[PDB]
């Protein structure tokens, strides 16, 4: 079947950790308990933001996920990593 845009992306909804297309830095130290040793010391962009999860989840993930350049993508917490200054 043809790939039709069944879902439409919206701007940053008030009440979020970071903004879409924003580059964050994966914190080295763990705040909750789970952390990525691979990303531990990297910098990626938030592919998905934590927003009202519909009956079909959105946008692409339920939580925020950082994707490193040339690396993979993992799911991190808003209390784990912070928004880079630069």
């Amino acid at each position: 079947m043809i790939q039709d845009p069944s879902l439409i992306i919206c701007h940053d909804v008030d009440g979020a950790p970071v903004r879409i297309g924003a580059k964050v830095k994966v914190v080295p130290h763990s705040e909750d308990g789970t952390i990525s040793q691979r990303f531990l010391g990297q910098t990626g962009i938030v592919v998905g933001l934590v927003f009202d999860d519909p009956a079909t989840q959105y946008p692409d993930d339920p939580l925020i996920q950082v994707l490193v350049e040339g690396l993979g993508e993992d799911l991190f917490f808003p209390e784990e990593l912070e928004l880079a200054p630069e």
